[PDB]
């Protein structure tokens, strides 16, 4: 069934950020609760049709590790993407409420991210391009799913400009055009360290700030750090050697030396997490108040 603007009714706002705002909406004709992302783009009709056209491939991105798509359309200066509502939010949200995220949980997340990236690359030859904690969604059934990946090339173009004071970009992507899918591996590694530790891990915590857990940077100052200083590490002692090596291999500055999806999928840490009996659903609601 096709989706139009007037068949929707707003319920609440799930949040916003940089070029988009997403609402919890009711799709009146079907009764479904959806998440509807609005993206403002002053752009000619010819290209917006192509964006809408390109976004349709989301209809065949079906995976337990990828957020469900309902449909895409154009309202007034607004491109709408309608998706599965994830009643548990983004990992960046659960991080706030949780402080830190336990290694074993992070292990299940790692599993989901790899399978998600693998699915998108394997079955669609598509690179994510924006891996970070806000674009990993979770829900009360304990599903862990990726969103906001770069499915439409023209959207990639039309969003080219508009970034902030926290980069999840690989150093190769920061420095030039010589980047690709290995960049997502970096984005993952960093995200993990962040969720693991309780904050964006650059710059890395001083001697003091570390034993406590257990000013914001200038733009250039931060990017300069990412590309020229050694990458962040999981602090020793509080995380299994397995986890440490995993993130370490994810955060190699040289993208050709950096681990790939193939390799991470059979890494000691994944295989260990793969076996671990973890009630992720239970932990989720427990730490954010719910079911
Ligand atoms: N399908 C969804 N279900 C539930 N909540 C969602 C969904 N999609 C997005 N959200 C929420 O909307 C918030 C903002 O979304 P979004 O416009 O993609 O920006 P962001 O990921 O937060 N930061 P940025 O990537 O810099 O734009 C996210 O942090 C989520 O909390
Ligand atoms: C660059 N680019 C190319 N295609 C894209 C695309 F489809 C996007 N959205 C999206 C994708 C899959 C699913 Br499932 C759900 C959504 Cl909402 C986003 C995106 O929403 N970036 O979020 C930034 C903040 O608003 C970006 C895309
Ligand atoms: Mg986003």
């Amino acid at each position: 069934m096709e989706l139009k603007d007037d068949d929707f009714e707003k319920i609440s706002e799930l949040g916003a950020g940089n070029g988009g705002v997403v609402f919890k909406v009711s799709h009146k004709p079907s009764g479904l609760v959806m998440a509807r992302k609005l993206i403002h783009l002053e752009i000619k009709p010819a290209i917006r049709n192509q964006i809408i056209r390109e976004l349709q491939v989301l209809h065949e991105c079906n995976s337990p590790y990828i957020v469900g798509f309902y449909g895409a359309f154009y309202s007034d200066g607004e491109i709408s993407i309608c998706m599965e509502h994830m009643d548990g939010g983004s990992l960046d949200q659960v991080l706030k409420k949780a402080g830190r995220i336990p290694e074993q949980i992070l292990g299940k997340v790692s599993i989901a991210v790899i399978k998600g990236l693998t699915y998108l690359r394997e079955k669609h030859k598509i690179m994510h391009r924006d891996v970070k904690p806000s674009n990993i969604l979770v829900n009360s059934r304990g599903e862990i799913k990726l969103c906001d990946f770069g499915v439409s090339g023209q959207l990639i173009d039309s969003m080219a400009n508009s970034v902030g004071t926290r980069s999840y970009m690989s150093p190769e992507r920061l420095q030039g055009t010589h980047y690709s899918v290995q960049s997502d591996i970096w984005s993952m590694g960093l995200s993990l360290v962040e969720m693991a530790v309780g904050r964006y891990p650059i710059p890395p915590p001083d001697a003091k700030e570390l034993e406590l857990m257990f000013p914001p940077m200038a733009i250039f100052e931060l990017l300069d750090y990412i590309v020229n200083e050694p990458p962040p590490k999981l602090p020793s002692g509080v995380f299994s050697l397995e986890f440490q090596d995993f993130v370490n291999k994810c955060l190699i500055k040289n993208p050709a030396e950096r681990a790939d999806l193939k390799q991470l999928m059979v890494h000691a840490f994944i295989k260990r997490s793969d076996a671990e009996e973890v009630d992720f659903a239970g932990w989720l609601c427990s730490t954010i108040g719910l079911n």
